[PDB]
């Protein structure tokens, strides 16, 4: 039992909820998160959810762990990965059933730039390990808390989200590299949406392809002597517009409440940047 | 270069575009044709359409095939597979390039229920040879002319097609099998949508599945002496249910204009029936 779709009275007109190449755009409203529920449930789905935590980051962790045992695949199985310098920082948190979470440690950069860059190096290399543990990859910043639902809704092939600041807006201003001589060159009349670098995800292969396309970008550019304008995102631009992306989340999945309000578009806040100096 | 996807400004604002489940509900301006063209020539993909005209139907098989070089897949690789038990009544039709046909013999059944009906048997077997050849099946009636484009849009892992008779309907009218005696039972309060028997289709692999399941349901009814209200379609309609298609093409995609008309909501009508005794 669940309301019948109706053909002739879509639930969302204010927005647009499937892009031009027929990727569901994920708004509140567009799913019945029972239906997709019961579907992800029958194939044992796991999760894995990688965040990193360098520094002083790991001050994020804790309300980062503890609101996505709230609102994170809730029902669902789910590894978190935590890549550290400081394993011991990790704050214990108690974990919902079929739940669990690994600290992988790593170097630190002095620079925040290579930080949030080698991100992508990083994660693509656990690369034999989560083709075995998980079935689907998402990666997210650590400065950050649940506030809504983030659930199986998202999970396909490959998804972006929609940069908050950049979707009511037009192509010439988003803010992609430009510059020929970068690899994360896109063209002034190209582009579909700005995707931002702090949510992404996919299946394990086709996460694996992204970073491992990205990493491979970022060293080609220095070996050029020259950065990505935004970076780890730029990159994920570039990928994102060759090879798009089979669900887009609307903003709904990355909001920043203090700086943009809650507009009536969105009906629901589900994932939100935390105050940093 | 293509009119950039405007996040707050929806194409379409009267229909239902997607489904609880996420899947695209496919209707004309969802989707830019030249981006799907790009991803489907990539892989280079074959489509193969299966279509029987056993007895007086190979009289509709003109009209069909060469509505079909204009209107089917073009551009793309396509590989015709009509079953017939007139061999030497297939007319002779002229092929675009990167398209070819063959004949499969089979034998006729004197009750039309089991010609539609052992279609699912007979496309279910040439199993290890739609697996090499294609790499999807889409599987429709001969009784039917394109008159417009029908292409990549609709190719996904699973779909179906709204009955056009019943888009606008509620679930209590729709006409499902009714009786729990059936293999096709589907209860009073439960159904996404009323798909139509004439196009359904997906990867070989769905289809397979789809194809052995109905057939392997409409055998169970047999040896309980029952036959399903409206035969594969019932069957269809059971197994769509369970399994979700991955899109759903809208009416457009099977139409009858001389019972229903052109209503504005239909923006192209493409496949449509043609008139018989
Ligand atoms: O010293 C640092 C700087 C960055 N990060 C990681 O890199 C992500 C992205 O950087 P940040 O959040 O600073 O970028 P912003 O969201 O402010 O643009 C952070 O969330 C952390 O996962 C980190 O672990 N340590
Ligand atoms: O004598 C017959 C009856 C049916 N069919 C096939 O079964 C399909 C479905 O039957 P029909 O079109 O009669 O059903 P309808 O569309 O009228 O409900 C036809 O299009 C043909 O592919 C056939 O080949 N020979
Ligand atoms: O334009 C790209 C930039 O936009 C800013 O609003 C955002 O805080 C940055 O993280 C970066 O995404
Ligand atoms: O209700 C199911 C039936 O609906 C009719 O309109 C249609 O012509 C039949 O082919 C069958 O689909
Ligand atoms: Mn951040
Ligand atoms: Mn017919």
């Amino acid at each position: 039992v669940y309301p019948q779709p109706k053909v002739l009275t879509p639930c969302r007109k204010d927005v647009l909820v499937v892009t031009p190449w027929l990727a569901p755009i994920v708004w509140e409203g567009t799913f019945n998160i029972d239906i997709l529920n019961e579907q992800f449930r029958l194939q044992n789905t796991t999760i894995g959810l990688t965040v990193f935590a360098i520094k002083k980051y790991v001050a994020f962790l804790k309300l980062f762990l503890e609101t996505a045992e709230k609102h994170f695949m809730v029902g669902h199985r789910v590894h978190y990965y935590v890549f550290t310098d400081q394993p011991a920082a990790v704050p214990r948190v108690t974990l919902g059933t079929g739940r669990q979470l690994s600290v992988l440690e790593v170097g630190a950069y002095k620079r925040w730039q290579d930080v949030s860059m080698r991100r992508m190096e990083m994660i693509s290399a656990c690369e034999r390990r989560f083709l075995s543990e998980v079935d689907y990859l998402v990666c997210v910043d650590v400065d950050m808390e649940f506030r809504d639902h983030v659930g199986v809704e998202i999970l396909t092939p490959l998804f972006g989200t929609l940069h908050p600041s950049f979707y009511g807006s037009s192509r010439e201003a988003f803010t992609y590299e430009r510059r020929p001589q970068s690899q994360a060159y896109i063209p002034k009349d190209e582009g579909d949406f700005y995707y931002m670098g702090a949510f992404f995800g996919g299946s394990v292969q086709e996460v694996q392809r992204l970073t491992r396309a990205c990493h491979q970008a970022m060293m080609v550019d220095q070996a050029n002597g020259i950065e990505a304008v935004w970076h780890d995102e730029s990159h994920l631009n570039k990928y994102l517009l060759r090879h798009k992306p089979t669900k887009v989340l609307s903003p709904e999945y990355l909001w920043d409440q203090q700086l943009l309000g809650w507009p009536a578009v969105l009906r629901k806040l589900r994932f939100t940047a935390v105050p940093k100096n």
